[PDB]
């Protein structure tokens, strides 16, 4: 089995508050983490906020979150937007209040603030697994200074971030994670790595795992084939371990905006289909050298099936029963 098989539900206090509840395979109500934890899942991925108006995914909401995943005897990876909202290629929107205008402001509030996030873990008694220093930062990230015209000043707010982390409290340091979508890309993931690296901003031992996005639905040219050779290039360039940090699988596409990858255009868009999809996924990680896990992305945010992408359906709950699909036991063990 992959060192880690894991789920992104943090989204899951917001659908409980709402009045959701999630049943196993035998049609028994019961938490999401336990009924994860049962089938073999084994981490969980929660996304971070800094200062959303509206408390969602922030420190308060995380750390109730984590407090049932640590009880469910589940890891935790900690995903950084460094933002008040969604953090990706194209927006890497600063917190409100951090500076957009003086690098050494901001390189002093970005180690303050994962300091600050790990401290306060500790002072709850949970312990994290990774952390990773923003999320899909292809494109650079805490935007203005951290855009890809200065892979320098990206450098060296990684390398803030990553020394908050190191300075923390928490008992053992949580490995310290570099997010980029488009895992599929060799050129793109190298680029980035490479630039950065050149800079000495940013230092080889500043973090110690690679993770990728990768989904099937946003262009035909995210073959396994490819991801294959990126994960392999990733690990072997830069002797780092690789995760699929994020992936989606539909149960229902009725027209898809993108062409799937040749090497996926025979897989069903159904719970079987799902299967079939994780399973030749962790085929592709387990055989690269150092290929750690899968993370499926929000399987059971009821109300947002399709998860942004052209598809119908990509949970692995059923949006009428509430009841979990046996896609979970798969994930579980892969
Ligand atoms: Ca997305």
């Amino acid at each position: 089995a992959l060192t880690y098989r894991g789920a992104d539900i943090s989204s899951l206090l917001l659908l409980e508050d709402e009045g959701y509840s999630y049943k196993n395979l035998n049609g028994q109500t019961q938490a999401l983490e336990t009924i994860l934890a049962d089938a073999g899942i084994n981490s969980i991925r929660q996304r971070v906020w800094v200062n959303p108006s509206d408390g969602s995914y922030d420190l308060d909401y995380n750390l109730e979150l984590a407090k049932r995943v640590k009880a469910a005897g589940m890891s935790l990876y900690l995903d950084l937007h460094l933002s008040d909202t969604w953090a990706d290629p194209s927006d890497q929107t600063t917190p409100s209040g951090w500076s957009t205008t003086d690098l050494g402001t901001l390189k002093w509030q970005l180690y303050n603030y994962t300091l600050e996030v790990c401290n306060t873990f500790a002072e709850n008694d949970i312990d994290i697994e990774i952390i990773s220093i923003g999320n899909e930062i292809r494109a650079g990230l805490l935007w203005p200074l951290g855009e890809t015209s200065s892979y320098s000043n990206i450098g060296a707010l990684l390398h803030s971030g990553a020394w908050g982390v190191k300075d923390s409290n928490l008992a053992t340091t949580p490995k310290i994670m570099i997010h980029l979508d488009d895992g599929w890309s060799w050129d793109q993931q190298n680029y980035f790595y490479e630039t950065v690296l050149a800079t000495g901003e940013l230092l080889s031992t500043d973090f110690d795992y690679f993770g990728v996005s990768y989904y099937p639905f946003y262009s035909a040219s995210a073959t396994l084939a490819s991801l294959k050779t990126s994960l392999a290039n990733l690990q072997s360039t830069y002797d780092k371990p690789v995760v699929v940090v994020e992936t989606n699988w539909p149960v229902s596409c009725p027209n898809p905006a993108y062409a799937f990858p040749s090497d996926l255009s025979s897989i069903p868009f159904s719970v079987a289909g799902q299967q079939e999809f994780l399973e030749k996924l962790a085929a592709v990680v387990e055989a690269t050298t150092d290929g750690l896990g899968v993370y499926y992305w929000e399987p059971a945010w009821i109300g947002n099936a399709g998860l942004g992408s052209s598809c119908a359906d990509n949970l692995m709950v059923d949006y009428t029963t509430d009841e979990v699909y046996e896609s979970i036991e798969t994930l579980g063990e892969l």
